[PDB]
């Protein structure tokens, strides 16, 4: 499948979900991408202006793709593998209650998983795994990539 074929990878912040503070959202992705270049060769930076590789989204119901959203619950987020225009970018569903912890769905987790795709993953059998297809709450603060996601990526990178 499709993998970035260069190491320094922009994204940017299209718009907040006003179920966060700006400064927790910020942080959420920043972390979220830190797990990431953790474990491959891949540097990531936020750009306020311009086209990025990964544009960051939150939207609700139909939003301009044909992966409309499903109102609260369900479909939670998706993401599109590495290419030129849309690809790469991660749409989140205004529809969720967004948060920094265990209440509503935590949007660190879920860009966990969001990303990876973003940077080629699919999705994992393995229940312990962040890119397995359920989303389910663990403790952010000592949050750690499965066997089956370092294998994953280090598949693709690195
Ligand atoms: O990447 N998007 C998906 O895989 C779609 N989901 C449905 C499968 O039940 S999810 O939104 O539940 C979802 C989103 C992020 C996660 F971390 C877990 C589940
Ligand atoms: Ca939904
Ligand atoms: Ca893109
Ligand atoms: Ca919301
Ligand atoms: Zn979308
Ligand atoms: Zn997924």
């Amino acid at each position: 499948g499709p993998v970035w074929r260069k190491h320094y990878i922009t994204y940017r912040i299209n718009n907040y979900t006003p179920d966060m503070n700006r400064e927790d959202v910020d942080y959420a992705i920043r972390k979220a991408f830190q797990v990431w270049s953790n474990v491959t060769p891949l540097k990531f930076s936020k750009i306020n202006t311009g086209m990025a590789d990964i544009l960051v989204v939150f939207a609700r119901g139909a939003h301009g793709d044909d992966h409309a959203f499903d109102g609260k619950g369900g479909i939670l987020a998706h993401a599109f593998g590495p290419g030129s225009g849309i690809g790469g970018d991660a749409h989140f569903d205004e529809d969720e209650f967004w948060t920094t912890h265990s209440g509503g769905t935590n949007l660190f987790l879920t860009a966990v998983h969001e990303i990876g795709h973003s940077l080629g993953l699919g999705h994992s059998s393995d229940p312990k795994a962040v890119m397995f297809p359920t989303y389910k709450y663990v403790d952010i603060n000592t949050f750690r990539l499965s066997a089956d996601d370092i294998r994953g990526i280090q598949s693709l990178y690195g």
